[PDB]
DNA sequence: CGAAATATCTATAGATATTTCG
DNA sequence: CGAAATATCTATAGATATTTCG
């Protein structure tokens, strides 16, 4: 539980709920690709929106990005 | 064998160490970007995410291989 | 099947804060 | 001093390759 989730695991968890990164981005008024940017770099707002969709805290998906 | 473990556990340079090493050579990320026809901020993007070309240009400026600055990004 | 989403490598920029330089 | 460079959080997009979905 100290390791960041793999990007494939985050995507799989969203898809199981009937949610896509693209759809979730569009639903929040962002460009389709914007939330997927959080898969490759630290982006607090995008992380918060993704975590919210999974009923999780962003620090539990990406503990290494929230060390401090 | 001993060589292979050491590759496997190598860690990425801290961004401050990369910047310090460039500056000691009289090079800035901004200057280096502009010198290659890129926007001033573009090479600094490699400090926050995997960007192979930017990594290559930065490593070249330090006389290094990008996989020695960012071993964790070049782990296959 | 084709459409859409994801993965990757490509390159970008506005606002704000801080540090370093000329 | 103001300019320039770096750091962070904000959000973006063209193209190719691959995977997943309806």
């Amino acid at each position: 539980s100290a390791q960041d989730w793999h990007r494939a695991d985050i995507v799989a968890a969203l898809h199981k709920r009937g949610i896509t990164l693209a759809g979730l981005s569009r639903a929040h008024g962002l460009a389709a690709r914007t939330l997927s940017n959080a898969m490759e770099r630290h982006y607090p707002r995008a992380e918060r929106l993704i975590a919210q969709a999974l009923d999780m805290r962003p620090e539990d998906i990406w503990p290494q990005r929230y060390r401090n």
